[PDB]
DNA sequence: GCAAAACGTCGTGAGACAGTTTCG
DNA sequence: CGAAACTGTCTCACGACGTTTTGC
């Protein structure tokens, strides 16, 4: 799918504002090497204005809403639409532009990872560093922890 | 001063996220009739993200940005550029066009305002729905305020 | 007497994860 | 196995005012 490039531009700011590129190390004991490598661009906006997710769920054609009390996400972690989309929109990101590189490096070396110990690691390095570009303060799982249950 | 149209797509979306449109009543005695109509125009950030908000100050060529602790802040309140620049910026504003149009009608009323109490109360009433639209919650000085006063 | 700067603050509306579950 | 969904909440990073002082 390609995007407006108007629709981009104002998409960016807005991102950029309310928006999360996030990569995640999840430990989950059904994966080869115990932990799942997971993706999320979101946007978060205050549930009486969800219809303005509602329209990116629409204008993106992908993705959906979810609903949290007060506050609402657009979340989108489909990969193939999630590099689709971010090819498009990192060109415009002003702040988390960075964010947006490193996961679509990730992406594309997704397959490489499952099949190396040493090169899954490698790419939850990638995941610290899209951590310490955002304001991260709860994060627990890092590239050191995967490395000593591999270990 | 034009400014280019990818700037403001941009900026559109980056102020519907972390942006302002603000209107104000504020009681102030040196004022014929008690009361300052204030209007600012405003982007938080993160201070360590000052940089971004520096970035605007040139870009936009008017304005400053404050500090505040954790978290800064870009501002435009001279009401002739602001009158320029939000009328370049809201056909672009998707959750925040509504205040940009009030606070344009404001200014433009403003001399009008200032020569009769009942002008005063009617732009007054445009700053109610100013805060109405925004997610108000520490408002004091309505245009309810301003009529007990006007007698 | 008004515009604009300066300085101050309530109560979130976001951001950024964590943990568990579903099912092709 | 693993892509992707489902569900929870911590810690702010914002928004949206308010009060006071400048300066022409």
């Amino acid at each position: 799918t390609k995007y407006n490039k108007e629709f981009l531009l104002y998409l960016a700011g807005f991102v950029d504002g309310d928006g999360s590129i996030i990569a995640q190390i999840k430990p989950n004991q059904s994966y080869k090497f115990k932990h799942q490598l997971s993706l999320t661009f979101q946007v978060t906006e205050k549930t009486q204005r969800r219809w303005f997710l509602d329209k990116l769920v629409d204008e993106i054609g992908v993705g959906y809403v979810r609903d949290r009390g007060s506050v609402s996400d657009y979340i989108l972690s489909e990969i193939k639409p999630l590099h689709n989309f971010l090819t498009q929109l990192q060109p415009f990101l002003k702040l988390k532009q960075k964010q947006a590189n490193l996961v679509l490096k990730i992406i594309e070396q997704l397959p490489s990872a499952k099949e190396s110990p040493d090169k899954f690691l490698e790419v939850c390095t990638w995941v610290d560093q899209i951590a310490a570009l955002n304001d991260s303060k709860t994060r627990k799982t890092t590239s050191e922890t995967v490395r000593a249950v591999l270990d």
